[PDB]
């Protein structure tokens, strides 16, 4: 377990970081207090809320479709027929509310206990309903469900090493959607990126959470913000984990 200054890479925004290497148990830490302080996953929980719908068969492959009925949504992408692998890239809350509502909650309170997923509270399944949304809120968007970036990068190990009972079909599709492009074709970087405000505390929940390969070796990472600025996201944060990996992980 090594602490490390990523601070130069966070270009002032309030956060931290952690990488692991479960081959050699190499543990690289910054802002180890907030590492260890469980947070909403928001759009991240999507990583497991896949293996969910695949595993009881409520989607299938990455092609598999949801049912679209025609509901206006601002963002374009989202007013379609959509497949799994582009609404997972699109972040489609109605494709994966709609997923997660076809699954008994005894069903998912038992695959989070068996992932060891961070309080495992799913208690307020319905999401955050006083911030007026309705139907596009649910237990892992600033609700019951929270989970601590040390915590994410554990589960991601025991999804991607093979130590979970999901089937390796399903974490291969996954990982497939999972992937990104990082204009370097020496590390192969998978991840995903969710953003949410906490009201309580009047701070941003900006993740990026997932793996890198790099010959042989491989990193399961999160970085994550705190940052008061409600202009960092998900996406701002992505760029500072790319360049964490860019900087010391190449
Ligand atoms: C998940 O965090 N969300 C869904 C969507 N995409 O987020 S991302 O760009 O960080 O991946 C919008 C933000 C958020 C939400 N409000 O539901």
């Amino acid at each position: 377990v090594n602490i490390v200054d990523y601070s130069d890479c966070f270009e002032g925004i309030s956060g931290g970081a952690i990488f692991c290497n479960t081959k050699n148990k190499e543990y690289n830490i910054y802002n180890k207090e907030l590492i260890e302080t469980r947070r909403s996953p928001c759009s991240t929980f999507k990583i497991v809320s896949t293996l969910i719908g695949l595993e009881k068969g409520v989607i299938n492959s990455k092609e598999s479709v949801m049912g679209y009925d025609g509901t206006d949504y601002p963002n374009k992408n989202w007013n379609k027929n959509l497949s799994l692998e582009e609404a997972f890239k699109e972040s489609c809350v109605w494709y994966y509310k709609k997923l997660i509502n076809k699954v008994d909650a005894k069903s998912v309170q038992n695959i989070l206990d068996d992932l060891k997923y961070g309080n495992c509270d799913i208690s307020e399944w319905e999401g955050d309903l006083k911030n007026g949304k309705g139907h596009l809120n649910g237990f892992w968007l600033e609700s019951s469900l929270q989970i601590s970036p040390k915590e994410q990068v554990q589960t991601m190990a025991k999804i991607f090493e093979g130590d979970t009972n999901f089937k390796k079909e399903h974490i291969n599709i996954l990982r497939d959607i999972m992937a990104i492009d990082v204009n370097d074709a020496n590390i192969n970087v998978y991840g995903k990126t969710g953003t949410g405000f906490d009201e309580k505390n009047k701070r941003v929940d900006a993740w990026f959470v997932g793996m890198l390969e790099r010959e042989g070796d491989t990193y399961y990472f999160a970085i994550k913000s705190d940052d008061s600025n409600k202009e960092i996201t998900g996406p701002k944060v992505k760029e500072i984990a790319i360049n964490i990996i860019k900087k010391y992980y190449s």
